[PDB]
């Protein structure tokens, strides 16, 4: 009746950290290897092809957000039950999460199906681009389903520690995505809408492993079974507290987003734009690590705070920063030291304005870890509404507020993009780890 999964959560909180995190960052590096490698197989075929992808990315991320937004907040809630020692609660969590991941899934397939047809059209597509955004969308709307559950069964394994089949899911989806992508595309030559079949083949095959998993081999710690459901207020509404306002910050981000294309577009017009996009996604390979250790921190407080025990809380909370606070000084360093290079290989123009974008904007990395830790912690002890609204503060408030203000109010152009995009992150990380510690103290109070 104890899984290692269990037993490290049970453990120390260093040895938890490490075990997860590094389970996760390898997990969510294939996620990436599969994204750049799309990236470019996609590339090729043209503007109507990336155009329709265009159309939907939006919608996508919408349903990527809530799918992980149900998973985090399974896996905050199953982490913190069994800290308490609280079997049935957490098997009652599991079952809850794998209803709603039903009820979201396939809510998600019937609002959007009779819908995007008019909302590719109001975007501004028009006759043969909106039938081919269509034909992408739909296979990809069909699979809303599986995507939540796979998220939640991921969620589920977090919250009791099983790193490793946390970790195998991811790189199974990923990496068969990765395999069936070119032929799909371009071997069968389905073009575009290949892409949309080869990512949801491989969701289907990584929820048969999970599936397996959860109702055949039955080899979870939780045990899950509708003879043992009884429907619980509770259980929803803390589910909810962490995931609904997990998939609000995602929110935050793309309008956060939207805001700093336009203050891009001001400054430097389409060249502006242009070394924005190619800056941010470099600087964005420099967020995995801490996501990765987020979701580790997320689970090891939870633990923690199911256990009662808030010296352990705050020493997974602490080490973690520390580590990702490491990591992050090497990825800068390196970034900065070679960003010419680094940008010669994501360019094949913008090089110069580029290469100092390198040289700017990825320092903020630096001070991340310090906000983003927190608002994991503030996810493993439940509240998901206060990790909201440091989300909102960092990416709105601050982000979008400083480089509007370098950008209408100085002369510094797109380098004030940069430059108020490092000092908006770096405020809203002193501000939250603050608030990290106000908690903490109280913790330790009550
Ligand atoms: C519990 C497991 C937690 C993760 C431990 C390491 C797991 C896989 C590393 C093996 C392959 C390493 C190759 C890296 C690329
Ligand atoms: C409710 C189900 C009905 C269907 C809803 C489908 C999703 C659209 C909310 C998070 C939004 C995340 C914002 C999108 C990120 C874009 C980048
Ligand atoms: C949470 C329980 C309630 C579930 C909600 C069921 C949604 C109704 C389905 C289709 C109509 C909405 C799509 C209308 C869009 C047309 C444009
Ligand atoms: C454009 C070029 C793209 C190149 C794309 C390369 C794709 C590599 C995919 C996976 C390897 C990554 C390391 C995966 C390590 C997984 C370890 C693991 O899952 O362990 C299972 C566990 O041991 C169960 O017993
Ligand atoms: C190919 C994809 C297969 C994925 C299938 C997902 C089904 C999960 C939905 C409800 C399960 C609710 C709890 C089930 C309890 C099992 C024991 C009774
Ligand atoms: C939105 C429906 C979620 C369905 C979750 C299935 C289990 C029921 C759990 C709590 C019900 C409490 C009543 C809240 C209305
Ligand atoms: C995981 C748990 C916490 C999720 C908080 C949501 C924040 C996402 C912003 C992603 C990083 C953006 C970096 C620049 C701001």
């Amino acid at each position: 009746k104890t899984t290692k999964g269990v037993q490290l959560l049970r453990g120390d909180p260093k040895k938890a950290i490490v075990r997860l995190s590094i389970a996760m960052m390898i997990g969510m590096s294939v996620q990436t290897l599969y994204n750049l490698a799309d990236g470019i197989w996609v590339s090729g075929l043209g503007p109507e092809s990336l155009a329709a992808v265009g159309l939907f990315f939006p919608v996508f991320m919408g349903i990527i957000a809530l799918a992980a937004g149900l998973g985090v907040g399974t896996s905050s809630a199953i982490a913190r039950r069994i800290g308490a020692r609280d079997k049935e609660g957490a098997d009652n969590v599991a079952v809850h999460s794998l209803i709603l991941s039903l009820i979201l899934g396939v809510t998600i397939t019937i609002t959007m199906l009779p819908a995007i047809d008019s909302l590719f059209r109001s975007m501004g597509a028009k006759g043969e681009a909106v039938e081919l955004a269509i034909e992408y969308a739909r296979v990809l709307l069909a699979g809303a389903f599986i995507i939540v559950f796979n998220n939640v069964g991921n969620g589920i394994l977090r919250g009791e520690g099983d790193a490793n089949r946390a970790m195998l899911a991811m790189v199974l989806g990923s990496g068969l995505n990765i395999v069936l992508d070119p032929i799909f595309i371009y071997t069968l030559g389905f073009g575009v809408v290949g892409a949309a079949y080869a990512t949801l083949l491989s969701m289907v095959v990584t929820s048969l492993f999970i599936a397996y998993w959860l109702f055949v081999k039955r080899d979870t710690y939780v045990d899950i079974t509708l003879r043992d459901f009884s429907p619980s207020r509770e259980i929803l509404k803390d589910i909810l507290r962490v995931g609904l306002p997990s998939s609000l910050s995602q929110l935050s981000m793309s309008i956060a987003m939207f805001f700093l294309n336009s203050v891009a577009i001001t400054a430097g017009g389409e060249n502006g734009v242009a070394v924005f996009t190619s800056a941010w996604r470099i600087t964005m390979l420099g967020i995995v690590p801490i996501l990765g250790m987020a979701a580790a921190t997320t689970s090891v407080t939870g633990a923690a705070y199911g256990e009662r025990n808030v010296e352990k809380l705050e020493t997974a909370y602490l080490y973690a920063i520390k580590i990702a606070f490491m990591i992050e000084l090497a990825v800068v360093a390196f970034i900065m030291l070679f960003a010419p290079q680094v940008a010669y290989l994501f360019t094949y123009v913008i090089k110069g304005d580029l290469i100092s974008a390198l040289r700017t904007l990825p320092v903020f990395l630096v001070l991340t870890p310090f906000g983003m830790m927190t608002s994991a912690m503030f996810q493993g002890i439940g509240e998901g509404e206060k990790s909201l609204i440091l989300t909102i503060f960092r990416t709105l408030v601050m982000q979008v507020g400083f480089a509007y203000i370098f950008v209408h109010y100085t002369t510094l152009g797109l380098r004030g993009v940069w430059i108020g995009i490092v000092i908006g992150n770096m405020v809203a990380a002193i501000v939250g780890f603050l608030w990290g510690r106000m908690r903490i103290s109280a913790l330790k109070k009550t």
